[PDB]
């Protein structure tokens, strides 16, 4: 390998300069048997990587695992091997009464609730979108008539305390998470997840392009328990938004 | 008059939900003059306001003053009286060396080196621009040719300290600003300027749209003293470049 | 001009090393007025300056708009032109219930609610007035016996938030300052204002004299509408004491 | 399946107490294969979970992924299934000089350069590990004459800037992390890792026992690239260590 | 004297290594005489020293007084005149309801509520004793039949507010500290004291070796009053329990 | 007792509302005797308190200890024995070059370098000496023909690191603190020293009274070992200061 995690080599992605970067390792042969030639690089650790073509290009899938921390290692050691733009996809949880399950957020900038940004900006530093990235996947939405929301996202070192989730074993939060959500609601903000503010932050400070998109799966401010199909075809959309992006920015 | 500040009422905006906000009150008056129907409707304090007309639509000019206290009391008093959307303009100096003086910069988030932002939302939040400003923005900027930079602008509470200005009373810069410069500039920063933390933050966290174009004139990574004509030519393009996207968020 | 913003030569101030700083343009004519051989110098953004001459000797009058950051313009650039004094004046309104409408306030320093004051030293540092400015203010309040209290102001970066107004466009207020007067009005503090957090750390920490006195024109614990008379003759007071303690300090 | 994200029932576990918590999916058959009646129970994401037999009691081994995010995933819903001890062992990097390469260390507490601890207890709280782990850890190396240091261990969540690494892509470090190192050697930190402040913090503030053992395979001081057959020896080295504590803990 | 405070001489320790430090003054001479040839040396400020033998071995009891700022005097002077390890002894109110009047702590780190820990280590660093101090403590407390806990104390630089008592002078607290116990105690904290935060933070980040025993003589979950024989006998087993840790580390 | 920690009661303080408050112990005695009718009271932990007659009115002198936890204790219990005005008399090390040994420094504010005052308010609340205590102050130092410096004071919690003195068993300064030491003196701070920021904080933010004075007897930046004299000397000189300044302030 060329790197320390990934099992990569420079070879292994053919000139490749745009990665998509789900956060699921199972996602990564989804989205490349969307494109040509999809062929398996490697899987080591949360990181499995794949490459194909699109409109004759190579492209990279790679997962980064859950967090800031493993996502810094999957862009820093792809950025070894020629990565230089960088379009997360995932599927997620709206904490607005007007956005619908099927809807889909493309996200402007994020709310660092993260402890790996700060290891590349200091906090007042914006965890912002590449612009030209942010505009590809809007317009690659509207294109296939999504119902697209584009602003602000929550980006949370956990899952449970930090997106105030109470059904836990200890079932409480501590006091500074403790009703930050309705402060976020109040903001505008659109949802949390748990990887863009330090992809965000560690792009943006080192002239690296990266954006986000997400399908809607569940609505926190009126939940309903999703069933599979709902989660595929959310899953299918935003794979189809990113890869038509993905096409946009090569 | 309506508010605490401005000496506007209501009916003075003619039912306006867009303003133009440069910090300099005399810039007031040159924008207006592109627009129809330009009308002063009142000069207190930092705050000189005047209305217009652009394709049959009232528009506001109304200065900020310098800094995010300032600011944020235009911004509030403009929104009790309606006002929906805000763009500011200025004339900057560039930190990159690829930057050229008569260039044009859309910010697309600001770093916070200010204290008004944080009386709306905590510093994890980011200072971000509302897309269809920025959009509007760039595509104005290419309707006059410009050439332009999209990208994050350090926004500060001091023109001197905050901005690493040596040529002062005391000649020193306190210790966590000395050094800071080259930090924002390792981290792409494009410029300095002073009411955009402020104006982006609080916009954004309370549904209100806002965006910034600002006009180089001088690039301090290569510093050259500006020429008068210059300043004002480079002045009259970013005043039509908000105009114009104006135009495109009626 | 001799300063990037002030407009002002060395020669405009014919030596002044003393300068009253009303944060409203409007009063600069008004405290001039009350001086010998009153002069309009210059007019530009938030700096209008007017010279006098008191006792024989000329003193400079120059606004310094609203908030920490255009007054650390104000005073930075006065500094580089020789002021070495500088007295804040202006109207408040009180947060404690023994504080009557008419009444006068002497500042002896500052919760620091701002962002400018952290360009010029960290938080730990107390935005604390000269002694001598203090005493001189004190001295010259008891002197046409006004009623005096002396003590802590709360010097906030908003007008709105940061002094929990909640009659706004969005009626509420973040989390860090909701809660925060009750805080203040149990530690003694005596008012908000915006501009002495900036002004007595910027001068304390660099060898300059500064104080503050305010008349009371509103107690917010039980708040009445002032009529304009009483606005005015409250006004006329501070001002009367500003100039005698500027007497003092020539 | 019972959790979120780690596929699990609780039925799966047999009534388990006990979780082994590697970071690397692929260490944990390595570990089941110790004890008895090893079985694979789920691989899902960074999250590969199997089940063994200790002293005939039912013991878990789930890799956490890299970094506090998605450790904090596996300890809360192991924590949902019953896991009431979690024993971390990794491989690691020495910082300190008397430090050899085949050493044990076992973390006392750990500094805190991470962001999920402080979803569970502000800053000021230590992240500190379970006495009895630790004991166990010691007495547990001592029971194969492993060569053991006892002390605190650097938590950060990045593995490149927040450890001081400059062989990358941008080659640089922000200033906060720049020269850390040499303060944390200097206030005798062991070596860095990426998931204990996470682990220690979350457990420790919810009463559940946590601890940690690592391997050295490198000593940065003094820097040689590992021998293959020197790694796979202290990993198994480790691996036996933590099985051997967690019997004592049973 | 040798240093500025303690009034002592290298030779007046007779090659102590190892000190006892209770906060107060009157405990010195009580911990001495349980020892061999016990003998006063100094007495100045808050710092009362006396030296014995124990299993012929010269020991040192030093009193701290009360909080950081005092203790980091004595543990500095001590260091410089040849002490090593640092056995702190006291009686405590216990803030959990399963610990009873009589039961015994020792701790193994604490939640950082001083100034004094900062000048030594930033917050991010474990305030952690260490393993064989802790080690010799509950050792020595099973050793003579106690009822111990081990766990975390919170380490607070007041008596009043910090450890949320409202019987006082204002009768209230501060915001920051105003619900901060029923945070401690959801976290397992066993107790507040006020010197080991500073004790801790800045042995272990000196190569010093530090550990902490208190006896319980107050719970305030189900507050009793004292009787005089409770707190003579409390303080006497934790005396005897310190003094058999320190014969397990001469 | 009617406290937990002065051993003293109401009735011994005789109807007294001044208390006079050095750090030393020894200095009480030497406060007390000044005055008439001194009587030693009580001597517990590091606080020694006498009472002594002023014109025909009871005065107390009680020793604080170092730092701001044991500050924080007399000042509480004293207040809850109807204690409204406390002074602190120290002796000092300047840090300005124009300051001389013998020169007596009265306080203004001080910078919060401790923990204790943010126990009582947050950072941003100003550490401010009362003005009537300071008037007084900087009366009695023009009654005796003092040299009098009036201004800011730098408030310690350690001797050593937080003064930046490097002749320590470390040799080694944390890197917050080093180099802090150049930056108050540029800001124009005249000396350290290790309760006041304590003292001045907590008694600005509950309605009591504090002022500080201290006499010069080492300037850190021509500094010379001081003589057993001038010491003694000094300490008068300050002792007699504060004594005076109590006698404006019945
Ligand atoms: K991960
Ligand atoms: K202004
Ligand atoms: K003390």
């Amino acid at each position: 390998s060329d790197v320390f995690h990934l099992g990569l080599t420079k070879n292994d992605l053919q000139g490749a300069q745009l990665a998509i970067v789900p956060g699921d390792p199972e996602r990564v042969e989804k989205i490349a048997a969307l494109m040509d030639k999809p062929v398996k690089l490697a899987s080591h650790r949360e990181f499995t990587t794949w490459r194909a073509e699109l409109d004759g290009k190579p492209v990279i899938v790679c997962s980064t695992g859950i967090g800031g921390p493993s996502t810094s290692i999957a862009v820093e050691e792809l950025a070894q091997l020629g990565i230089r733009t960088f379009l997360r996809i995932g599927t997620t949880g709206a904490i607005q009464p007007h956005i619908n399950v099927g809807d889909v957020l493309v996200t402007t900038a994020s709310v660092r609730l993260d402890g790996a940004s700060l290891h590349f900006a200091p906090l007042e530093f914006p965890a912002v979108a590449d612009f030209e990235c942010t505009t590809a996947l809007v317009e690659a939405a509207k294109s296939i008539g999504a119902t697209t929301h584009v602003g602000v996202t929550a980006s949370s070192d956990t899952f449970y305390p930090g997106q105030e989730r109470y059904d836990t074993y200890s079932g409480r939060v501590v006091r500074h998470f403790k009703g930050s959500m309705e402060e976020w609601q109040a903001m505008g903000v659109m949802n949390y997840e748990m990887e863009s503010a330090t992809l965000l932050t560690m792009c943006a400070s080192q002239g690296l392009r990266a954006g986000m998109v997400a399908g809607v799966i569940v609505n926190r401010t009126q939940q309903e328990i999703p069933n599979a199909e709902t989660m595929k075809q959310t899953e299918s959309h935003a794979v189809k938004i990113v890869v038509e992006a993905a096409r946009r920015l090569l």
